[PDB]
């Protein structure tokens, strides 16, 4: 996250780190056993970090468990993005308290204009890197379509939506991949992709996760 704050211990109780020996990808809890996350943070021997504020301290609201299953979206294209969602099965279920809490699915897709709340563990310089250890957050703005396209010419699905600021300084970035976009306290978005991060007319580019809602039900009632 550029441009960002640190979100304050727990505070974020669905946000999840996704861990291979290190830190890859944010995800979202989305029930005791269910992760959503990219498409393209896809990989074998993924554990499961919730409860988790500075990734690189045991601070005593963890809770550490291993992927049982993946399951990339079947329509998902690496090359253009598109369907750029996963599922991930805990090996157990989470303890879910105030601290490590499921995120709503949304039963409406946010408009542009409406603010959300963008999360994760990412790079927090546009020039160079710096990775911190504590969670950052972004307030930003999900914006129209037509902004999107016009900043994306050619790029732009209908299961993408752009949000942030034209202007940049503020976005996401490497490392919150994955993670979650909240409206209104629903899952309106996943961090898909963009043009580097915080540069001008090019904002953070996320999955539509209202277009997913039906297979995301069907597919955890069936796995
Ligand atoms: C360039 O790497 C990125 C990865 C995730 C999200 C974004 C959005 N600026 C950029
Ligand atoms: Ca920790």
């Amino acid at each position: 996250i550029v441009g960002g704050y640190t979100c304050g211990a727990n505070t974020v109780p669905y946000q999840v780190s996704l861990n291979s020996g290190y830190h890859f990808c944010g995800g979202s809890l989305i029930n005791s056993q269910w992760v959503v996350s990219a498409a393209h943070c896809y990989k074998s021997g993924i554990q499961v970090r919730l409860g988790e504020d500075n990734i690189n301290v045991v601070e005593g609201n963890e809770q550490f468990i291993s992927a049982s299953k993946s399951i990339v979206h079947p329509s998902y294209n690496s090359n253009t993005l598109n369907n750029d969602i996963m599922l991930i099965k805990l090996k157990s279920a989470a303890s879910l308290n105030s601290r490590v809490a499921s995120i709503s699915l949304p039963t409406s897709c946010a408009s542009a204009g409406t603010q959300c709340l963008i999360s994760g563990w990412g790079n927090t310089k546009s020039s160079g890197t710096s990775y911190p250890d504590v969670l950052k957050c972004l307030k930003a703005p999900i914006l129209s379509d037509s902004s999107c396209k016009s900043a994306y010419p050619g790029q732009i699905t209908s299961n993408m939506f752009c949000a942030g600021y034209l202007e940049g300084g503020k976005d996401s970035c490497q490392g919150d991949s994955g993670g979650p976009v909240v409206c209104s306290g629903k899952l309106q978005g996943i961090v898909s992709w963009g043009s580097g991060c915080a540069q001008k007319n090019k904002p953070g580019v996320y999955t539509k996760v209202c277009n997913y809602v039906s297979w995301i039900k069907q597919t955890i009632a069936s796995n």
